[PDB]
């Protein structure tokens, strides 16, 4: 019953240098059977307006753990609560193991904090992907 799917968000802009291929926010983590993907997609579609209304911002980078350098993310709390609650009610396992500490990993290196003026991260797309697997759904505004 290990986490096996993520809901990710990719962005039009990232105001920091980074070494990862494509920076993303892991917004949510799921444990599901593959045949539940349509149901998860249905919920993502129902919540599409709400998700794309999020005002995601960033203002500094930091070390989250040894060798994990990340950008902070703000603006996703209330929407996280809503989607958490919808999945919970629907008996779809979501956010049962993942700490809520929104961040975007930038590099696997020990690096100093950079601070910028608060910057909005424009959402490029929101997707559902198998952990260490393929993206099975992607939506744009
Ligand atoms: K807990």
């Amino acid at each position: 019953a290990d986490p096996n799917y993520f809901i990710g968000i990719q962005f039009r802009n990232i105001p920091y240098k980074y070494d990862v291929k494509i920076p993303h926010l892991t917004f949510g983590v799921l444990h599901i059977s593959d045949n539940m993907v349509p149901d998860v997609i249905d919920i993502l579609k129902i919540m599409k307006n709400e998700l794309f209304k999020m005002d995601i911002t960033t203002s500094y980078t930091y070390m989250l753990s040894d060798g994990i350098y990340v950008a902070n993310v703000s603006g996703v709390l209330s929407t996280y609560f809503k989607i958490y609650n919808v999945f919970y009610k629907n008996q779809i396992t979501f956010g049962q193991s993942r700490m809520f500490i929104p961040h975007i990993t930038l590099s696997f290196n020990n690096m100093r904090t950079v601070r910028i003026e608060t910057t909005k991260l424009q959402i490029k797309s929101i997707y559902l992907r198998k952990i260490k697997g393929d993206t099975v759904f992607d939506m744009v505004e």
